């Protein structure tokens, strides 16, 4: 299930982090407006760009931390406060996170792997709820 999926993603994190974020940017091309330096690049060119690789892996590093600290796919309130407070997240509405998890769940369903996609769906919803409580509009 969910706990084994955290280990599976961590075992090849840079690839999963990049492939899931590309899934997200290609499903929701308007989210590029938060990522001006990614506009007008193919997936292969994005994988060539320093901030892309390094920022995507740091995002997923923290995402797997928040997943690991969760109980029954409910993140800690402290982890929601961190995500809301962070300067880099000034722009952001819960909708942005909801779209990221919609793309993450679709990626997992399309893989031949026994990912617990329902758990990730619940995780995304619960994190969105936690982000709202901690004040994100
Ligand atoms: C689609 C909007 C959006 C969503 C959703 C989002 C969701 C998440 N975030 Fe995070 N984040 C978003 C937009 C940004 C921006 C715009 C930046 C600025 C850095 C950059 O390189 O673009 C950023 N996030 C930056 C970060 C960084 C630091 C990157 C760096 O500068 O090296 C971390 C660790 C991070 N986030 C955490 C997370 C986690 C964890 C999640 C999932 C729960
Ligand atoms: C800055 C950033 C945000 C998300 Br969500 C995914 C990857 C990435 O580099």
């Amino acid at each position: 299930g969910f706990k084994q999926d955290i280990a599976t993603l961590r075992g090849d994190l840079r690839t999963y982090a990049q492939d899931i974020f590309l899934a997200f940017l290609n499903k929701y091309p308007d989210e590029k407006r938060n990522f001006k330096n990614y506009v007008g690049k193919s997936d292969q060119e994005l994988k060539s760009m320093a901030k892309f690789g390094d920022h995507t892996e740091k995002v997923f590093n923290l995402m797997m931390e928040v997943a690991d600290r969760a109980t029954d796919c409910v993140p800690l309130a402290s982890d929601a406060s961190t995500l809301v407070q962070m300067k880099q997240h000034s722009g952001l509405t819960t909708g942005n996170f909801e779209k990221l998890f919609v793309a993450l769940v679709e990626y997992m369903r399309a893989s031949g792997q026994s990912f617990d996609s329902q758990s990730w769906d619940r995780f995304g919803k619960n994190l969105v709820s936690a982000l709202s409580s901690a004040g994100m509009k």
